């Protein structure tokens, strides 16, 4: 298909969740909640939020291990399973002999 991501710097992740139109109500999360949710897994060096679109943000991890676990295990809330996607620098490894 189409691939080509350098991802050299820290493994930053993008946190997106379902949120209503421009409203005073967030939905069911907050810089803190999300911060503590990841903290447990890994130290959150920087945690920024996206204003352009509602229910969107980007977290900055210090290690790859934590990030992954924060993208697999931590899903947010049963009712609202946060959408943690790899904005850039995604881990890729197989448990067998690779080839063309």
């Amino acid at each position: 298909g189409s691939s080509g991501s350098s991802g050299q710097g820290t493994p930053k992740l993008k946190l997106k969740w379902k949120c209503k139109k421009e409203d005073e109500s967030k939905g069911g999360y907050s810089k803190d909640v999300l911060l503590r949710l990841l903290q447990k897994y890994g130290e959150v060096l920087n945690l920024v939020l996206s204003s352009k679109k509602p229910g969107t943000a980007v977290v900055e991890f210090a290690t790859v291990k934590a990030a992954e676990l924060a993208v697999q295990n931590e899903v947010g809330l049963v009712d609202n399973p946060l959408k943690i996607s790899w904005l850039e620098g995604q881990p890729q490894d197989a448990s067998g002999p690779s080839s063309g």
